[PDB]
C-alpha cells in the first residue's frame, strides 16, 4: 500500500505545516502537524478542558464506531519549546492520504499547553520519530508509521516541505519526479529515538565549505535550523547590522538586509538552503528588526534540522531494519 498528502503552511512564515487526517467511522478530519521529533499521535477533542480550546477542530471518540478506550492508558509530553499536553488514550482507525492503519493509538488531549491553543490551525500531532519515545503508560504505543510499515510497498515516508507554499508527505514510495539529481544516503542513529545523523560540514553563501562533523535530527515539528554557536555566528556575521539579542531571544537583523544562502553537506553532496528561507520577519509587527531562521543550539543540547534546512530538500525517513535517511535537491 501507499499514501500521498498535501502538507500547507499555517501561515505566511511557514511556521508549522498542517496535513488533514482522517480518524474514526465516519471519518473525522483533522489538520495534525506531522512531527519527526516526537512520537505521539494526540488530538484536540471533546475531552480537552473547554477553555483551552480555541478553534481547533476536534474528535469526538463517542461518535466513531470503532474507537475503541485503551483502559488504563495515559500520556503526557512535553516538548522542546516548552510547550505539553496530557490525556487519555483511544485506539481507532487513521487515515492518511489513502494509506489506512487499523487500531491505531489516538492520543486524546484533556489539557494542552497555552501555546497549543493560541493556534487555531493544528488539530493536533502525528509523531513520525521512533516509537522507543512514545509516552503511553503503562504500555507504550507504536507510531502510525511504525503500524503501516508492515503493509507498505516500502518501509519509508518522504517529506517535501514547500517554501511558502504547499507540500507533500508520501508514504510507501518514493516520488522520483518529485526531486533533481541523486538521493544521497546517509547514517542514522537511533539511540536516543530521533533521525539523528550527522552532517559533513556547511558553507555560508558563496564562501568555502567548511569540512566538519555537525550531528543533529531531522525535525519536521521545528520550524527553525538550530546549529552550534560558532556556525551560527559564522552565517551572521555576513549580515550588516545582525546580532544575538537576549531580549529577543536569538539572532536578528535589519529587514532590509538581503540575507546570503546556508550549504549544509550530506556525505559529499550539498544542500543549499536560499537566504529568503532564512527570513522569518519582524519581530513584533511594524518593527524593521526581523527574525533570524538561524539560531544557535546551544541551549538545546542537540542540533536541529528543522524546516528551514528541511524544505530545501526532499528527505527520505527510510525505516528498513536498518534506518538510513535521504537527502535530495529539488
Amino acid at each position: 500500500s501507499t499514501g500521498s498528502a498535501t502538507t500547507t503552511p499555517i501561515d505566511s512564515l511557514d511556521d508549522a505545516y498542517i496535513t488533514p487526517v482522517q480518524i474514526g467511522t465516519p471519518a473525522q478530519t483533522l489538520n495534525l502537524d506531522f512531527d519527526t521529533g516526537s512520537s505521539d499521535l494526540w488530538v484536540f477533542s471533546s475531552e480537552t478542558t473547554a477553555s483551552e480550546v480555541d478553534g481547533q477542530t476536534i474528535y469526538t471518540p463517542s461518535k466513531s464506531t470503532t474507537a475503541k478506550l485503551l483502559s488504563g492508558a495515559t500520556w503526557s509530553i512535553s516538548y522542546g519549546d516548552g510547550s505539553s499536553s496530557s490525556g487519555d488514550v483511544y485506539t481507532d482507525t487513521v487515515s492518511v492520504g489513502g494509506l489506512t492503519v487499523t487500531g491505531q493509538a489516538v492520543e486524546s488531549a484533556k489539557k494542552v499547553s497555552s501555546s497549543f491553543t493560541e493556534d487555531s490551525t493544528i488539530d493536533g500531532l502525528l509523531g513520525l520519530a521512533f516509537s522507543t519515545l512514545n509516552t503511553v503508560s503503562p504500555t507504550q504505543q507504536k507510531t502510525f508509521f511504525d503500524n503501516a510499515k508492515a503493509s507498505l510497498d516500502s518501509p519509508v515516508f518522504t517529506a517535501d516541505l514547500g517554501y511558502h507554499a504547499p507540500g507533500t508527505y508520501n508514504f510507501g514510495f518514493i516520488d522520483t519526479t518529485a526531486y533533481t539529481g541523486s538521493i544521497t544516503y546517509t547514517a542514522v542513529s537511533t539511540k536516543q529515538g530521533f533521525w539523528e545523523w550527522t552532517s559533513t560540514g556547511y558553507a555560508v553563501g558563496s564562501g568555502t565549505f567548511k569540512s566538519t562533523s555537525i550531528d543533529g535530527i531531522a525535525d519536521t515539528g521545528t520550524t527553525l535550523l538550530y546549529l552550534p554557536a560558532t556556525v551560527v555566528s559564522a552565517y551572521w556575521a555576513q549580515v550588516s547590522g545582525a546580532k544575538s539579542s537576549s531580549s529577543v531571544g536569538g539572532y536578528v537583523f535589519p529587514c532590509s538586509a538581503t540575507l546570503p544562502s546556508f550549504t549544509f553537506g550530506v556525505g559529499s553532496a550539498r544542500i543549499v538552503i536560499p537566504g529568503d528561507y532564512i527570513d522569518f520577519g519582524p519581530i513584533s509587527t511594524g518593527s524593521s528588526s526581523c527574525f533570524g531562521g538561524i539560531q544557535s543550539s546551544a541551549g538545546i543540547g542537540i542540533n536541529i534540522f528543522g524546516d528551514v534546512a528541511l524544505k530545501a530538500a526532499f528527505v527520505v525517513f527510510n525505516g528498513a531494519t536498518t534506518p538510513t535517511l535521504g537527502f535530495a535537491s529539488k
